[PDB]
Formats: C-alpha cells, structure tokens, sequence
C-alpha cells in the first residue's frame, strides 16, 4: 500500500480550548441562550433572528414546537431561510432524547 505525505502549512492557535465544543444534551434546557447559539451553528446569524428569542424565552424544547409561520414571525421571513431552519431544528430532536446515541 501507498503511505507517506509531507507538507503542512503553519498554524494560527495552539491551546486546550475551542469557540466550540459541544451544547447539552438536554435541549429541553437550552433555554433562549443556547438556541441562540445552535442556529449559529447550522448557518443563520440573523439579528432579528435571535433577538426573538430572547423576545420569547425561546427555548430548546420550544425549537421543535415552533413553525414555518412561528418562524416568519421570529425574524425568518425567507420562504429559503425556513424551509432551512424548519429542516435544521428537525436534525436536532431526531438526535437529542432518542433511543439511539452517537458520538
């Protein structure tokens, strides 16, 4: 077999610490600071967005309640945007409080 390869560039940070580890697995729990957080994660970084949230004690338990139209109301006016975010927060219940577990 082919094994071996030389090159690598140089680095910006070395440190025993991240931005971004990982979020609780009690989403029930996030309260609207960690939803504030987790959006950022699947691409959305809207003001409006995450100011709702906080509008609305918006929590992890109340992502998977909320709706297309819930979603227009947070800020997420973009018939594109919800379609994504409705598809996102699905990603996370189908993980968080499910019968199967994954690193």
């Amino acid at each position: 077999g082919s094994s071996g390869s030389s090159g690598s560039n140089t680095p910006s940070a070395e440190a025993d610490w991240s931005p971004g580890l990982e979020l609780h697995p009690d989403y029930k729990t996030w309260g609207p600071e960690q939803v504030c957080s987790f959006l950022r994660r699947g691409g959305f970084e809207e003001p409006v967005l995450l100011k709702n949230i906080r509008e609305n004690e918006i929590t992890g338990a109340l992502l998977p309640c909320l709706d297309e139209s819930r979603f227009e109301n947070l800020g997420v006016s973009s018939l594109g945007e919800r379609k994504k975010l409705l598809s996102y927060i699905q990603r996370l219940v189908q993980i968080h409080v499910d019968t199967m577990k994954v690193i």
